[PDB]
DNA sequence: GAGCATGCTCA
DNA sequence: TTGAGCATGCTC
DNA sequence: GAGCATGCTCA
DNA sequence: TTGAGCATGCTC
């Protein structure tokens, strides 16, 4: 979760460099290791490895509340959006994180913790690339009443083999909001105190 | 829609300068009540003559703008599912009457609009009006509900058979800070009055 | 159509006076007898009569292209909007004009000319009012490709008795567009040449 | 997605300064073709070695932005129903090949994407490239279709079995005035180049 | 709402 | 047949 | 994007 | 319990 290890494959995440039109809907903050994005907008997250993972490897994405006081609560879409008609025909209505660009994502709910997660097969970079890109979408604002309700979350991306064993793990905070650029500057300026 | 009828029926609101004003404050220039969610709002019933025996008072909410007037005013998805019920009011109803052991919560079979009805009671000896306490269970801003759309509360005096005897109305804004918001709307309004 | 007669009841239309927030979505131009409005926005049209119409009277609204070269073509929604999911559960998908605020409008298609029209019962003004208001909605922009395709239209409002006989008739041009205020000024300034 | 393969495959476009430029003009700095609706666009196929016998060339359109990349690119509701068919191309297809009596119009059974395939033909004696003429049947602005969303045309060289031999691509903007629009996008682009 | 984005009209 | 200028929805 | 619109945090 | 100021989606 909060702990990130590269494992035997040197796994870790990367984010889009600044200076692109995508920045308006999705912008990453290095000093805060936090992604600021708008609701239902595709966010390109990069997967970096120093060695090819075993055949059949998978990449899972899960959201957990950052504050230890809310860590046990399952992150889910608020009552309103869970009922909106925005389903892609693949993602369940209550899931916050969706993968865009994949015909066969696996949307899971842990039988014990009841946490939602989405899994897609691991794919190596395109020829001439040092990373693989997976586009994610967050279907609720961090402010949504009855949902995240202004509570910040962390997205945990874990590399696992075909059997479900962890091969690597990385994470980043996320704020789904109306104005990513504005809100990112705010938190960064506020951060400039130490 | 505002007629006093044969009984001089019209509404009244408590004058300013009371601790209650913080949670509920009426604006004469805008004929608009500003109140907090779930807080009791005292509305006064005034008549020039005693209504026929068995008369009733109905409260109903409708969106003020013709653009949304046909949409039934109801609580948003989140609050409907909160456990704030009083054991009398249906979960979807926005307006609840406080202090009455026997209110009637109705849904019109044709328009599907919600309304609450209580018996008409004469003023207490020494008073010139009757007070009914209402509570609004969603903010005007609630996503998936009123969603920032202003509403009007329509109070009608009816005989035992359901015939209208009189009708009055006022705009309502349920919000976190009634005082602040009332001033804001009044100042804007006054920005044309001088 | 183009000819307007008040009949034995002095029937004629009236429009909302300027200086209201509604003006942004719906604004009438007197010198051009033209209504500029946005798509799917409620337009309050006033019905004026000097005498009470016979019991069972009806008010019909129909759209016809203004140019004699297109007069024979039936005005309908373009291919795209006819398939959008904006139906109110009462109006057929191809109809341009819809009535808002009525539970029982009659949406018709002339068996011979195939022209669409919507009919609602005539209702007298509210007490203290000199006119009756009917809210209409136009479901396509005048510019819609494959629909009105930049061709201006006329809305014909006719008062008819219970049997379908004409009692009165009035009309006005309409431009459904993105910016009513902007476009109204444009045509008015252009009109200022004579 | 751009690799020349073992046959040095890549695309070429006619140089500027031809009457054709008015209906079809390529922009080197933006690797973007600007063309009018239904106008033939000559695309050049270049290879350094003769492809295996039975090779084919496929053309497919995809939305450039990851936000819309999964949505199948197709003609809008209006043009699909226009009677501009050539008796070969399905009504919903955006890209049509001109000058070939036997093109194959396909729809992938899984992604449902449209594509058109024609046999690979060697350059005419004396030429260093092969020309294929394509037509785009909707403007990039068509409502209910591309709806102002930029697209990419992907041309792939494949052997007789369907295996990719090479692949290249270019952005496309179908519009009313290619020259004007090309300059506009280039000037903006140049507003960072100096 | 402004300004940008874009098909259509006019000579 | 071709822009130039007018006409018009969309971005923020 | 700016500025307005509004619930929540803090003392 | 109450604003003041901060936090944030929506209007145009
Ligand atoms: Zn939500
Ligand atoms: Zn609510
Ligand atoms: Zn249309
Ligand atoms: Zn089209």
């Amino acid at each position: 979760s909060q702990k990130t290890y590269q494992g035997n494959y040197g796994f870790h995440l990367g984010f889009l460099q600044s200076g692109t039109a995508k920045s308006v809907m999705c912008t990453y903050s290095p000093p805060l290791n936090k992604l600021f994005c708008q609701l239902a907008k595709t966010c390109p997250v990069q997967l970096w490895v120093s060695a090819t993972p075993p055949a059949g490897s998978r990449v899972r994405a899960m959201a957990i509340y950052k504050k230890s006081q809310h860590m046990t609560e399952v992150v889910r879409r608020c009552p309103h959006h869970e009922r909106c008609s925005d389903g892609d025909g693949l993602a369940p209505p209550q899931h916050l994180i969706r993968v865009e660009g994949n015909l066969y994502p696996e949307y899971l709910e842990d039988r014990q913790t009841f946490r939602h997660s989405v899994v897609v097969p691991y794919e190596p970079p395109e020829a001439g690339s040092e990373y693989t890109t997976i586009h994610y979408k967050y279907m609720c604002n961090s402010s949504c009443m009855g949902g995240m309700n202004r509570r910040p979350i962390l997205t945990i991306i874990t590399l696992e083999d075909s059997s479900g064993n962890l091969l690597g793990r990385d994470s980043f905070e996320v704020r789904v909001c109306a104005c990513p650029g504005r809100d990112r500057r705010t938190e960064e300026e506020n951060f400039r105190k130490k």
